[PDB]
């Protein structure tokens, strides 16, 4: 059973039928968005019919069409004709040909293609804590009609148009890099010996719901204890569009239970699950979609293409890996600076998959609230 | 008008401010940092705040899916309490009682003196070609607050403290006693006949921005041609913690092609000028801050004191004048020789020597 | 029968004979080298022929297309004239007696300030290159006209690479165990790991009785005891290599379940024999001969710079626990100790080759 | 312009052999094949079989104490095998010059052989003379009996050709090598760096030695020697090992304490500079003219060096002679070598001249 996503206007002139409410971005090119309008022949009557698709950065608010909004970048747009009926009119995937047949005569193919320089759904609404307003990358795909007036003003009606809020999800490349490696030391005030901290991780691209395997490994060649071993992943995000905001939040952490006794060496696995779910507080960390709705993730790592200013991806998401050794007689006494390094990996969803028609169910494209 | 540096925690709870971003060391003493914190009594209730000196050598860079490799060695570290009050700084100089007058109850004083036994402010991050990675010596006043809680768990909140990098500035002392000029001469037999070169500077200590009068005087009693003199001001650094790079880097250079002929003399006097403005490239020499920023100079001469381990300085600067004699070589030869010779110098800064009127100023330094 | 070694310039005009290879450094003294030197009268017609000692450390191999690198910083040097001649052993004395009368006597003596034979070529894993401390008797002629413009002849030259070796001192105090112990606190309850040895100093081929003790007051149960002899190399003349090579090991698969405690003595003998690779671990010799062993523990003299001993040796216990944790941790701790040779102590004379033999697979 | 042919004759005249070339190119990439002709007499030939054989050999003593085949390979000329056509324009426009008694040969060379090196030892030196051979043989084989065949000497012609080393398309790195020293109770380096322009020389071809002497000692360089050295080392029979100096010069420049010289010394090793011809290796025999220097042994990748015979090497040696130290602080010389290659350049009828294959003498 195939779900199909649909969402009718105000005036039931206009109906919409996706295939997803999620396009994926597997980096090398983006699937795109094809699905059919269905009209109402009687109340499109002299009507055209138009679907676009609008990446859009807005920051202030929590849409990019709210009256006000501090600031709206567009990062692209583009829009083809479904009424009246453009060329062949005939379907190009199967999808359509099949949704065609189903739904009757009245239905009509769109096909919009997303290009290589776009980033991918990611938002963001400030804590209380956090200085900087909401801000997101909203992909928006909007069936409207207009009409002409005899004064010679075409007219865009809210009733006569629907609006779908779709993400981009970022899904892992074919390839991904070296095994992520650290190497950190230290020799403290008034000490001939050094702390080495040695971290790992099994590969560099992670999946959203992997446990990542950190291996530490503390040679402690001090007369000091290391009484906590902290390990963390933490999200970084960089505002790089309006408000040059900052963000970095803790989203798992794990604390060992061996203490790394003086000349002595422990090396140890943790593991990790970075999750939205591990966070009752939703709020200052980067998400793929709204709080309210359940199928929201953390935000897959950026991934910034050759030779594409940084700043047109409009926010910057990174995560790393950071080992926290606390050192007894250390804090207050030889120092007021944290023993901590860091690991970068990317964080992202799996790679994707590699005669009849299919058999359809209809869903409102509204998502699902939490509880 | 006195300019005063002020720097805020990201919570607003605690403010620093400081006379100076660049404190003297003149040898026989280093200026302590003497400044004031204002804190918000109603953000920092029931808690204490602390203001720590650290001074700390650092090698390694971040390259993108390059192994991450660290090293710090912390080669000073002292702190006091500011906050609730108790003295701790000791006494007070005129500045702190100016600074707490003019910006009122919740102003409280530190002092954080520097031992004699420490390095200057003295980085570098490696060009292209220069085989190891980015290090320096940093200088961290760093005010902060703890809870009664913080102390027992050992996490000291980020948005509760404030860090401002100071410099370390080497200045030359005072009583430094009349100075021989630095000479040296050479005598390079070829053939049986001496080639003579003598290099002479005015004097061995020169301040950043001082001319180097540099004299050189080539006899030629050799049936050989002097064909061109080059002569150089060579910055030498060796790090002598973590890991024994060495760079040696013009940082000033003159080259006369005017030669001196068989059984001959020629006295020249060339001026150089050593400074980080003559140098495009600003990457693979020691330098006394960040390249980014506009106030950064070439680093001065490292000054090694009586019973101090070298190491403990983390990176050694020297300066040399190096001369390069370019020789001919018998007539209808394909190729010529090159000799040359050094002559250490020490480059440092000058000697050094009611209420005021105070502008407020972020500590953050001007970019270029 | 008291071998003798011997060797004999291109020229034959020059001949060495040494009483020994190998000298003892036992810490309060080191063996001097006393030998004679047997001239063809003819061949050495006003030439005058001497003998030098020389202690080199060297570093840099030859590798094809990487460019050419090499070190060399001589740590001592004595030369003495034995032709024309200008104290006595019963050995010089016995062996001019034996040889006949071209046959005269020379004694090179050793400070305290220098290491023993020490040397390494690294294994392909390792980063850094050759490097060694040789000890060079060399017996040479010079001409009159030689001394004139500093050219000594190859052909009228002989060198031996002799080996200082390490023996410890006579009379020796009694000697402590050499121990620790280690508390990893584990939820906090204590995994307690003692380890100890019957004495600070060992022998080659000597076995080393390890005394480990794990008390496991902990919820985790000890899996897995790895015990190994490492051997720690520390270049600190012109590179700062750093190798750590297992010498000898032995893994038991015995467990220390939790609310237990477990005492193992394993013996371990640290060998060259044990070792199939031979490369990246610090000899005495080249790793071709037969008599090369690992080199003995490093012996700094007070008030002398580490440095000047241009390879430091070490060798210590290292042992490893693997201990469960729901996969597992590993926590290792290190005993040192020192490994050297044994305290120390007309003929007839059999002459041989100083050329030391090879390993006949 | 004119082609220069090289022709011998057997002792019967039945049999006359005629090649291109007495020096055959080996350039790393392939070897040039042997294309001649056999002339024969048929009359002298009536029911015989001549064939052509390529034979390289290692040979060590002046019966040979020890001889080692390397390679082997006989082709059939008379009668003639197939279409009995030419291959090559050298023996298509031979056999029209020559007429219609005169048949083609190709034998060709494989990648696993040495080029042409030998080697007569001087009096100073151990160990006899050596080397490796290339024959080419023309002979016929004739039976009277049928219990077997025979194989005449005066029926048969013998050329010693020669296997020359040419450059490759390719060339090492810059050969570049750094020593220094610390001489006992000096606190202080001598630095020697030195410097080729490439990794592969010509033989005749000027070397640029660049010498970096940086002199942080209180003794002076009192002298700069730069040599050739060619390494000979016998890997068949005997280990025999020779080292020779085949070129060789000396600077003027002392360096004084405390300053750093840097120098170009050109050396051009060659055997017109040795008086003694003997104890180095050369590709062919002392007495003639057109022998040189042998040229740098190239091993395969995973060919023994064993079946190369005799292994030729070139370094450059620099040596500094220091003051104050030989005799006091030092028993040993201060050098350094770089290695590099020596070795031949990279690689309507013709107007034949004919001329004896025998090689000129000096
Ligand atoms: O972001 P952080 O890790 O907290 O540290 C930064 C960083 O300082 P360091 O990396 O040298 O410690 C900035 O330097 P850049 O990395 O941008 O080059 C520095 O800026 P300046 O050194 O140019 O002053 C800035 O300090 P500032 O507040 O002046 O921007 C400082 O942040 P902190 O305020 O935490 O020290
Ligand atoms: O390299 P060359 O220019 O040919 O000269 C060398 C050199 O002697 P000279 O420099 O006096 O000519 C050798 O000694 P050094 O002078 O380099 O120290 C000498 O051998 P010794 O080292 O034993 O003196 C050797 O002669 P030999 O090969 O007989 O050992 C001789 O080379 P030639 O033999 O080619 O003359
Ligand atoms: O010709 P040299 O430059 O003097 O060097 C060789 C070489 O010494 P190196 O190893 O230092 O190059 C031999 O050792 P290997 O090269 O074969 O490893 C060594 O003999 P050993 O192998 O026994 O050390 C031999 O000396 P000898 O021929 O007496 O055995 C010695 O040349 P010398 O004969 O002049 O010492
Ligand atoms: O032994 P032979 O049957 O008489 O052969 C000789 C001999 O050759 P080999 O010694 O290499 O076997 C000559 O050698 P040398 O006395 O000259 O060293 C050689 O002389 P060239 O190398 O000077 O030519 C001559 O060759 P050729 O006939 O070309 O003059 C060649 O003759 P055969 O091959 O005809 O017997």
């Amino acid at each position: 059973n195939h779900v199909i996503f649909k969402k009718i206007s105000r005036d039931k002139s206009v109906t919409i039928y996706l295939g997803k409410r999620d396009y994926i971005d597997h980096v090398e090119r983006v699937e795109p968005v094809d699905g059919v309008v269905l009209v109402d022949p009687e109340l499109v009557k002299g009507k055209r019919v138009y679907v676009s698709l609008t990446c859009a950065f807005r920051y202030g608010q929590e849409d990019i069409d709210v009256m006000g909004l501090s600031f709206r970048r567009d990062l692209y747009f583009s829009q083809v004709q479904v009424f009246p009926p453009v060329g062949a009119s005939g379907a190009t995937t199967r999808l359509q040909e099949s949704l065609i047949k189903k739904l009757g005569a009245n239905t009509y193919p769109f096909l919009l293609t997303f290009p290589d320089y776009l980033p991918c759904s990611v938002m963001l609404q400030p804590a209380p804590q956090d200085v900087g307003k909401s801000c997101g990358v909203d992909f928006e795909i909007k069936a409207f009609a207009t009409h002409s007036t005899d004064v010679e003003e075409d007219k865009i009606p809210k009733k006569s148009s629907v609006r779908l809020l779709i993400r981009k999800v970022q899904h892992a490349p074919r390839d991904m890099g070296p095994q992520p490696r650290a190497e950190a030391s230290w020799q403290f005030f008034m000490s001939d010996k050094p702390l080495r901290l040695a971290v790992s991780l099994s590969k560099e691209i992670y999946y959203h719901g992997e446990p990542i395997p950190v291996t530490v490994a503390v040679t402690n060649s001090t007369e000091k204890t290391v009484k906590k071993i902290k390990v963390l992943v933490e999200q970084v995000t960089n505002v790089v569009l309006y408000s040059s905001d900052y963000y970095i939040k803790t989203v798992a952490a794990e604390e060992a239970q061996e203490k790394v006794p003086p000349n002595s060496s422990l090396t140890k696995t943790l593991t990790l699950v970075p999750l939205l779910a591990n966070n009752r507080e939703r709020r200052g960390i980067a998400l793929d979609g709204k709080i309210k709705h359940e199928d929201t993730n953390l935000a897959s790592s950026t991934i910034i293409k050759e030779g594409i200013d940084k700043t047109v991806m409009g926010i910057l998401v990174s995560y790393q890996i950071k080992v926290k050794l606390t050192v007894s007689g250390l804090l207050g006494e030889l120092t007021s600076s944290e023993v901590a390094t860091e690991v970068p990996f990317r964080l992202m969803h799996p790679q994707p998959e590699d005669f009849q028609d299919e058999n359809f169910v209809f869903e409102e494209f509204a998502r699902q609230n939490l509880k």
